[PDB]
């Protein structure tokens, strides 16, 4: 009876195995745009993905992860609110059963159709497993998806999903360029938070871009054909794999006016 997104094992249950679910810096949150304060001392984000090395795509039973070689500084995030160098390890998405829901963060209570998370770890901690034990261990770049025009740089991901339909399936996924998933503007909000799934560790500097990317209805429909279940188990569509907004408790900063 492990955690998931169902009635009996979803977000309102997670605190029984993971008491930090009720902690002081949980994610996601609602971004109240009028309450966020412009921080003129915040630096532009530096997103250096030209040497990114994608390896594989995995259905882990909760989402699909596109994994990268993080054994050298090859795709890194720096600047913004960050001190030092954060290495890209993987990206994944959260999405809805309907276009009106799916994002984890919300903007003035607005839900987007989906949310992309580019996960990076602070190289001063040596490995990802050490970094998640630290309050400044991770930097997650969050990008909203709205339904409209197709995102051409997403299509190579959409077209491989048939090969990883079920939990535990993986496929080779080399030479994927994550620059094709980035909006024009790097204007962002930032706050200290957590992983949005168990183990819900409070190790994340969240950086959430203001400008969404557009994807087509056909692209997100293909996300919704994935399965939470393993092969030869009853089919349960992988939809609504998002945690709702958590209390802000004790400030969201904006990079822009
Ligand atoms: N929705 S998200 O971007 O906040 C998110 C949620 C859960 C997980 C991740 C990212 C990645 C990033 C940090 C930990 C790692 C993962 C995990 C896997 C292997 C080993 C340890 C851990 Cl903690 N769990
Ligand atoms: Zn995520």
């Amino acid at each position: 009876h492990h955690w998931g997104y169902g009635k009996h094992n979803g977000p309102e249950h997670w605190h029984k195995d993971f008491p930090i679910a009720k902690g002081e810096r949980q994610s996601p949150v609602d971004i109240d745009t009028h309450t966020a304060k412009y921080d003129p001392s915040l630096k532009p984000l530096s997103v250096s993905y030209d040497q990114a090395t994608s390896l594989r795509i995995l259905n882990n039973g909760h989402a699909f992860n596109v994994e990268f070689d993080d054994s050298q500084d090859k795709a890194v995030l720096k600047g913004g609110p960050l001190d030092g160098t954060y290495r890209l390890i993987q990206f994944h998405f959260h999405w809805g059963s309907l276009d009106g829901q799916g994002s984890e963060h919300t903007v003035d209570k607005k839900k987007y159709a989906a949310e992309l998370h580019l996960v990076h770890w602070n190289t001063k901690y040596g490995d990802f497993g050490k970094a998640v034990q630290q309050p400044d261990g991770l930097a997650v770049l969050g990008i909203f998806l709205k339904v409209g025009s197709a995102k051409p740089g997403l299509q190579k991901v959409v077209d491989v999903l048939d090969s990883i339909k079920t939990k535990g399936k993986s496929a080779d996924f080399t030479n994927f360029d994550p620059r094709g998933l980035l909006p024009e503007s790097l204007d962002y909000w930032t706050y200290p938070g957590s992983l949005t799934t168990p183990p819900l560790l409070e190790c994340v500097t969240w950086i959430v871009l203001k400008e969404p990317i557009s994807v087509s209805s056909e692209q997100v429909l293909k996300f919704r054909k994935l399965n939470f279940n393993g092969e030869g188990e009853p089919e349960e569509l992988m939809v609504d794999n998002w945690r709702p907004a958590q209390p802000l408790k004790n400030q969201i900063k904006a990079s822009f006016k």
